[PDB]
């Protein structure tokens, strides 16, 4: 009941404008939801709790499918049960082949200590942030994300570096990264997306943050950073992404290509020019797809990685049978 | 005459034996002299004879030291010289157009001759007023060996600009140190670094400028042992490359048509003669000179200006003649 018209107001808020800006928030407010959505529907079996959630990750995925971290904290959420089902009663691999009523309290313990673990996942970056950062380097970076903000905003406590920021147009939220940063003394710079390639040249190392990875590696992103990564690796210059856990998700590019996500083209094209609106078509997606041949590292709560292990934390993160949702 | 002979003997003792002149400017300018005085004090009448006499004389001076090809290039250079001038003054390139379409001598030649010291007296300026174009604030340079063209270019860069230079030692000739000694005497802020740590520091190096000892006719280069590496570090990196080389150092020759290419020298600079009897079964090389592909090369500068190596070949084609590359 409470909990419904909460669920229905939470999926009304996806569908119209996020409420929470920042990530961690939705995944806070989906554990949250889940968490009174197991304390109060009733359920015999674990196979009915798990079909009530499939169903209800599927209308708030089916809210906005351009974000995925409901998505995803849901399939950990299955994990979870998955997992506690299988301790309290009893990983596809070649191994396996040649081989072969009291959960609940379980259940909400796990969600709470995912939620404990979830809120230092951007201390334990910042953290660990200051082993990539050398005196006198030169840091480039793309649009807003807190993440990579705290990052160099305390890495620079001890070290003295300038950092460049292009402004994601249209946009242009990397005004916002420039001001912040520069009111903490980074000796910071305000770059156009079209002077990327341009100053590429003169850079150590670049530093990004995400909006989704996907299972091989490659990852979306907010718009021009595909192009940032090809000069990236024209130049050879090493590309790191700073990236928490939750911002790990389970699917394939290729998925009926509801992949972008398409904006109204006003920001693009203002509404004031007139006749010759009729026969122009004009795109403003906000979202690229990044490959994972361009990637060279990937910062996490739990430390480095490589792209070519990316897989291995989707085995311990999201069961197989869980992928379709 | 006796003086002559004396001289050209002791040209090519020197050039056999060992170093002399200290920079090849002043080996070009002693050739182009003793080139001189073979036209003047020598009897010839007609230019078949006395090409004949130069192409003799250069073919003894190229045996003396096949490493060493500025004597080539200056003796390729007059017989060039020789070809135009007879052919203007007698009649009036191996083109398509060319495909499809079929007494006073001497004074002229010796006026070529003074013409072509007065360029070769301010190449090193000429290469050097440009440098400030090239550079920008804050820029980092790499720089590998000892090259006083690059030495002048980076002192006349550095007087109304700031940036940082790091120089790798050509080891086993750790020549590179006089770089770190006199770039320091001039305080451009310079750095030091053994030629094992190329790619290690590459990443963090924003352009690289180098000198060399010949250039060949496809574009590719003769450098100091490493250069190899550098540029392929460049072009792992994408690192624009810079070869200061002026422009009577284009040899109309090509990599693979010969070898002793490389220079080898005693292996006593490798390894000293001090390990006794690992010597005894240890085969050492010590080759002091590099063959650099063109594909790696951004730009050539030289006192005519800047180039693309893609068009090396119509300058080669502009100095020399084809049927004088077998000399």
């Amino acid at each position: 009941s409470e909990l419904s018209e909460r669920i229905e107001s939470f999926v009304e808020t996806l569908k119209r404008g996020g409420g929470p800006r920042s990530s961690e928030e939705m995944a806070r407010e989906t554990l949250g939801l889940l968490r009174q959505i197991i304390t109060d529907h009733r359920w015999s079996n674990a196979g009915e709790l798990m079909e009530l959630i499939r169903r209800e990750g599927r209308r708030m995925t089916a809210a906005q499918p351009s974000e995925t971290t409901v998505g995803n904290m849901v399939r950990r959420v299955l994990k979870i049960i998955r997992e506690e089902y299988g301790r309290l009663h009893g990983q596809e691999s070649l191994h396996k082949l040649l081989t072969s009523a009291q959960l609940q309290s379980n259940i909400i313990e796990a969600i709470n200590e995912l939620l404990v673990e979830l809120e230092g996942t951007m201390e334990n970056i910042a953290a660990q942030a200051l082993e990539h950062i050398h005196s006198n380097e030169v840091i480039m970076t793309i649009g807003f994300s807190r993440t990579v903000e705290a990052f160099l905003k305390e890495a620079a406590r001890k070290r003295k570096f300038h950092v460049i920021v292009a402004e994601c147009a249209p946009f242009c939220q990397g005004h916002e990264m420039a001001v912040n940063l520069s009111k903490a003394g980074i000796e910071t710079t305000v770059m156009t997306d079209a002077a990327i390639f341009a100053v590429m040249s003169r850079v150590n190392k670049v530093i990004i943050g995400t909006k989704t990875i996907l299972a091989n590696g490659a990852l979306r992103a907010v718009t021009g950073t595909h192009t940032l990564a090809l000069a990236a690796k024209h130049h050879s210059t090493p590309l790191i992404v700073c990236a928490p856990m939750f911002k790990l998700s389970p699917q394939f590019p290729n998925e009926e290509d509801s992949f972008h996500k398409f904006v109204a083209p006003e920001e693009v094209l203002p509404f004031t020019e007139g006749d010759i609106l009729e026969k122009v078509s004009v795109h403003c997606p906000v979202f690229d797809y990044v490959p994972p041949e361009l990637i060279t590292l990937f910062i996490s709560n739990i430390g480095g990685n490589a792209p070519s292990y990316i897989y291995r934390l989707m085995s311990e993160l999201y069961h197989p049978d869980d992928h379709v949702l």
